């Protein structure tokens, strides 16, 4: 009866739903089908259009998870289970989401495109963290989001094969922004002015789709929160992959021909593929995952490290950041010695053996150049520093200097770049202190999560959290996040970022410049003689 | 006569001079011969005890200097002419001094004996900064400083040969030190109490004589000011020492390698200056703070490297006191590094930083010298030219003395001896070195020997009192062992803490690390990098 919720596109009709916000309502269209469904012969293989429709589809309740590992490390504990699964887990996952203003926008309205994150092995478009009722309604924008497919099912690759090419999850997230451009105008969205954004393995995908001339056209403006394409976690070459997709064939029951051996990997349940994919990694570490985009000249034709450096980046606009505290997270799934259920306190053993998880498959004389610079040569026992360096440690190497190095080459090369460092630990944090601001716990933030009355944040919270919603949506339509104190660009000289909390704006200079020389001037010299 | 200035040592007798001091008289003996005179056949040969003489020799004056350099880089300037010979220079050299008490000790007294610096290359025990008088006449020491050949007159080498075995120069400091034993008690000092200390290339000559076992049981102190036995300039190998011998002889005319013999034979009859003019040819590099010819790691008289040898040591029963200036590299920039000068401010620019690397950092690979330009470069401002300029001082400084000095002491401290640290950061009030070099290389010196008390100098009346300060501490430490007074506290230095104290006009002030952060790079990882 309420025709702000029926809307058609391209494929056929849709039936929304109307959200409550304490702002107001705005109208969702959730669990929209983009792709066929990705099953049988189609695992593995790059996403097909949905075929049109007869009917009403109903779009009023998110759709399944993508097929995913479930962490169990802490079971029932909120800082985990809010990443993990909400709904239902299928290879049957390709729908997007869209949330716009009620009534529908009669104007074009700039469009936001969120990437969910989870180390490309996990993540879900339908996580609460995600809802985005509060930015619609906040800052009147169109927000999609996609659901892609991760793990085994969205990026194992033999390249050169055609039965599993390789990044088929990041053609998921293309062929939904081709949805966009085809039919976001439907729901009030403006087709030319889309903005991706995404955290981590979020925002290392859209920085692929930056550095992919068939992505290049579907947007325009990007935000990589704590992510790059460019980090070491993010993608895999070709002769590791193929080693990895073997290994996991093998550990499943299959040969060894790639043919023959996908055939095999098709006939096995989506589960039992999730449980070996751990297993096919070279070695114990933290922050590295099994499958993930493979650098094999299509998607990709070059490593995202060559493609920044030789890219023309004028016209575009970024905005790039980090938390606090990027390692914390991490340490707890594998440094020796670490737990959130106590101090972390660890000693100098546990410190070297954690730097050797922590920077995987490097050479001793790369793990003693990291100790080296790790070290506070006159506390070099000192528990609580060794704590605090191995989260500095694992948080520059994988987020902190890719990011830093993604910055300064677009900047120098014509890019607007603008840079945060998000420095507000929530009060409803359930992580343990010594964790600081761990990796993730910016996003209920941006998305305005505590406007929820239901939820005991602050007063200056829920005003800290509408002050960052309008800096994300200013850059969306402007690619300016200004409206004070003002927020500076980001310049490979100058190197000035701005500290996000409940203060007003600090303008700071260098992330980290010290040990990023290490990082990114230094060690791969020492790696490649 | 006066029976106060004559001895009879082993060799004959004695006639020595009273020195007037503002504090009093002191008894000097100048100029005792204590070697045959190496010239000639004796070119690059060991030395020979002095054979005994009849009559009375007049120690009287001091003796000549040892055949060698002669800085002409700022002529007449006095920061540079002070370091320069001020006798003639002539390869008949080997003599010593004594200063004693007026009148002389009724007991038997403990012993400093002196070894200066310059590179093993230059020195003299004749330098106005050496003057042993104040020294001896305020704290009642007896002191003894010795001249050891320099340069290919003292360390040349063609190692396994006989007539240039090399390290003679430490040789002709060993038999002054066995000098000491068997005489010092002639002029009422304590052949049982002896204090070695030295600067720069002297240090580096007591670190020597501390992992060397037949030097070692002649002395049972040490005191090494701005010098260290493992600093990469203070050894070389049997093959480069031999490379640089051969080629020093290639370049004057010999032979018209081959024989060793008939090659050191043609080289004793080159005159020493043509020797002296073409020493520098020999070295591998363009360089700073590296010398052509330096003691050789042979396997006689240092069995091992001094790295090795101080690792293995067991220095129980042992008291050293080890420091450094606070500016130890700015001395040698002016020397080479592009764009330094003592007679503007040295503004480098980031090429000339990185250029100066690897003057200050020769020999090592490309990715070497990346990873000193990366723990040196502040990257938030990676092209301030004053900030350059302090670092690379700081790389010079540090690679060659500070973290040289801090991996000695501290692998000393955990292995048995009792280690006391300093840093000297006074700036002479009559230092002309310009003020952009700190506190130089050297100039802790003249504040030891107490030359702030001559009347001719003008020195403040503070820095009187510091130097009286730091000529108690040095002669406490020959009496004790031990610094302190038996006022602010001196405590040792160890592996863990690391503590030492600053010198200078405020009282004793305690601190953490000899560059700690800096000198794990040099000592810890940097080493790994070369073997792999
Ligand atoms: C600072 O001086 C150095 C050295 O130049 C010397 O000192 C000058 C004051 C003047 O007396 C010169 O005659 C001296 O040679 C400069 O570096 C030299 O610059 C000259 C001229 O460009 C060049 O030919 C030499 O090769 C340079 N030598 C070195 C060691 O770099 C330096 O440029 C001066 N910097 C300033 C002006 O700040
Ligand atoms: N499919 C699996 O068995 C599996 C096992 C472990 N993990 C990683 O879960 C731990 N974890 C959870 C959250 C964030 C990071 C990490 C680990 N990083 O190295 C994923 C899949
Ligand atoms: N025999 C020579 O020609 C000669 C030339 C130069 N030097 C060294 O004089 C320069 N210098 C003088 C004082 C202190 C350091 C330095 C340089 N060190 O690399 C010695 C001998
Ligand atoms: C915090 O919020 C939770 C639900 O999110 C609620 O159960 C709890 O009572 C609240 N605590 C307060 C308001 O102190
Ligand atoms: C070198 O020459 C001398 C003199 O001719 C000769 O006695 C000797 O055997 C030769 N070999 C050596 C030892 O260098």
């Amino acid at each position: 009866e309420d025709a702000e919720l029926l809307v058609t596109v391209r494929g056929g009709r849709l039936r929304g739903i109307r959200l409550k916000t304490p702002g107001g309502p705005v109208s969702a269209f959730l669990g929209i089908p983009f792709a066929e469904p990705p099953m049988g012969p189609r695992r593995f293989l790059p996403p097909e259009p949905k075929q049109p429709w007869s009917g009403v589809v109903d779009a009023t309740t998110f759709q399944s998870v993508c097929y995913q590992y479930v962490d169990t490390l802490y079971p029932g504990f909120e800082g985990t289970e809010m990443w993990n699964p909400n709904r239902e887990l299928s290879e049957d996952c390709l729908y997007l989401n869209v949330w716009t203003p009620y009534p529908r926008p009669t104007s074009p309205t700039p469009v936001l495109v969120w990437i969910y994150g989870g180390g490309f092995y996990s993540g879900a478009s339908s996580l609460d963290v995600y809802d985005g009722r509060f930015l619609v309604q906040a800052e009147r924008t169109v927000l999609v989001s996609m659901n892609y497919r991760v793990g085994a099912f969205g990026f194992l690759a033999l390249p050169g094969s055609r039965e599993a090419p390789g990044n088929v999850g990041l053609l998921d997230q293309r062929l939904a922004l081709q949805w966009v451009q085809e039919n976001v105008a439907a729901f009030g969205g403006d087709p030319t002015s889309v903005t991706l954004f995404g955290e981590s393995a979020g925002a290392a995908s859209v920085g692929m789709h930056l550095l992919s001339p068939p992505s290049r056209g579907l947007f325009h403006r990007a935000v990589l929160q704590s992510g790059a394409p460019n980090g070491p976690w993010a993608t895999v070459g070709m002769g590791e992959a193929r080693r990895r997709a073997t290994q996991l064939a093998h550990l499943v029951g299959c040969p060894p021909n790639d043919t023959e051996l996908v055939a095999c990997l098709r006939t096995r349940p989506a589960q039992v593929l999730v449980n070996h994919e751990w297993h096919v990694l070279p070695q114990e570490s933290v922050f590295r995952f099994s499958f993930v985009p493979v650098v094999d000249g299509d998607f990709l034709s070059d490593t995202p490290e060559a493609l920044i450096n030789a890219g023309d980046f004028h016209g575009l606009q970024v905005l790039v950041g980090v938390v606090k505290d990027e390692g914390s997270y991490f340490l707890v799934y594998g440094a020796p010695g670490f737990s959130k259920d106590n101090e972390s306190l660890i000693s100098r053993a546990e410190f070297l053996a954690g730097v050797r998880v922590g920077v995987p498959q490097v050479s001793d004389l790369a793990a003693e150049a990291v100790v080296l610079h790790y070290t506070d040569w006159l506390h070099p026992e000192d528990p609580a520093r060794l704590r605090e360096a191995l989260s500095d440690v694992v948080g520059d190497h994988n987020v902190v200097c890719p990011v830093a190095q993604l910055a300064g080459r677009l900047a120098a090369q014509g890019a607007r770049v603008y840079a945060y460092v998000f420095e507000h630990r929530a009060s409803t944090l359930s992580w343990p202190l010594w964790m600081g601001v761990p990796h993730g716990y910016e996003i209920e933030f941006i998305f305005g999560i505590p406007l929820d009355p239901s939820r005991n944040y602050t007063a200056e919270e829920k005003i800290f959290a509408q002050r960052l919603m309008r800096y994300w949506a200013n850059f969306a339509r402007t690619g300016d996040p200004n409206e004070a104190p003002q927020w500076p660009p980001y310049t490979a000289g100058a190197q000035q970022y701005v500290s996000l909390d409940l203060r007003p704006l600090e303008v700071r200079r260098g992330l980290r410049a010290q040990a990023c020389a290490f990082w990114n001037r230094f060690l791969p010299k020492l790696l490649s003689a």
